[PDB]
């Protein structure tokens, strides 16, 4: 008489793939495109107002800066130009919109080799 619960779809990337798999994944990409920056963009922990995008893994080239990335995410989320949107690094830091993603990577990448960002409104 077992009732079996299905696991939820939009869990965080760290809860989906194991740490070895994430590390494996970054390694393979590092070998293929060593200048490209592997970035995980996920919706902020308790955010309600903004949708969940269905790409959360972004392969960012060397000279792209936040400002390009923010404009990409803003458009994917079909957002209105007057809706505020903050892309943070770690789990709470804003970055200068001028900064190349690569300059951020080496200082902010996770243990597993990914750069983790989250997006929010408040």
């Amino acid at each position: 008489g077992w009732l079996i619960i299905d696991m939820p779809s939009d869990r965080p990337f760290k809860q989906r793939r194991s740490f070895a798999d994430r590390c494996k994944e970054v390694q393979q990409i590092r070998d293929q495109h060593p200048s490209k920056i592997p970035v995980i963009i996920e919706r902020y922990k308790g955010e309600k107002q903004l949708p969940v995008l269905d790409k959360t893994k972004f392969l960012v080239p060397d000279h792209v800066n936040m400002s390009e990335l923010v404009k990409i995410i803003r458009r994917r989320l079909q957002l209105n130009p007057t809706q505020a949107f903050f892309l943070l690094v770690n789990q709470h830091s804003m970055v200068s919109v001028s900064t190349p993603i690569a300059d951020i990577y080496e200082q902010e990448k996770d243990e597993d080799g990914f750069l983790y960002m989250v997006y929010a409104s408040q």
